[PDB]
């Protein structure tokens, strides 16, 4: 699809078994999921945009479903306000800019 | 342009005079652009991201070149590690996400 940017561009991502509403986000290099009590193994890191940083749980290999569009890679577990998807996954769903 | 997300989305910008470089991101609600000098009378707003919110001064109807693309709108200046070009600018220059 197309997705025009006069509002964000949120979409629903399936996560987890869940289903989820996500931004798309070309700023983002990594992806971001609210709080979720996933099983697995995982790694701290912190990630900073803006004012700030957080502290995540960084999950690899974790299949997310992005509009039906299937990819898999890390993704980052933490105390986000909005579930980020960063071009890691992005550039799996073959997602461009254009202008 | 089509602009693939392999690497982040840098491009140079024209701001004030002056070329900057600059993220595509489509995350962001505002232009938001380190610390310069720009005209005009400008109001303090506070903004946020993810991980903590910070000051800036917004300025209005600024023109902006985007890789030779012209918009004219709000510019928000302040303390961010990277400057970045939101989507009050970006639907000006009519830029989609497309996958
Ligand atoms: C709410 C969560 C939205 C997240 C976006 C993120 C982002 O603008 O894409 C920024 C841009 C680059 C940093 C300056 N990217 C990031 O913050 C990402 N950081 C990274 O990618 C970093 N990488 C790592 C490994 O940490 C990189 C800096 O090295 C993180 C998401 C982590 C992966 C963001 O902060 N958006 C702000 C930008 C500021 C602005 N005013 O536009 C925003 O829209 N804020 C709105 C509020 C959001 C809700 N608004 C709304 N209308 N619904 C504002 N008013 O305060």
């Amino acid at each position: 699809p197309q997705i025009t940017l006069w509002k964000r561009p949120l979409v629903t991502i399936r996560i987890g078994g869940q289903l989820k509403e996500a931004l798309l986000d070309t700023g983002a290099d990594d992806t971001v999921i609210e709080e979720l009590n996933l099983p697995g193994c995982w790694k701290p890191k912190l990630i900073g945009g803006x004012g700030g940083f957080i502290k995540v749980r960084q999950y690899d290999q974790i299949p997310v479903e992005i509009a039906g569009h299937k990819a898999i890679g890390t993704v980052l577990v933490g105390p986000t306000p909005v579930n980020i998807i960063g071009r890691n996954l992005l550039t799996q769903i073959g997602a461009t800019l254009n202008f």
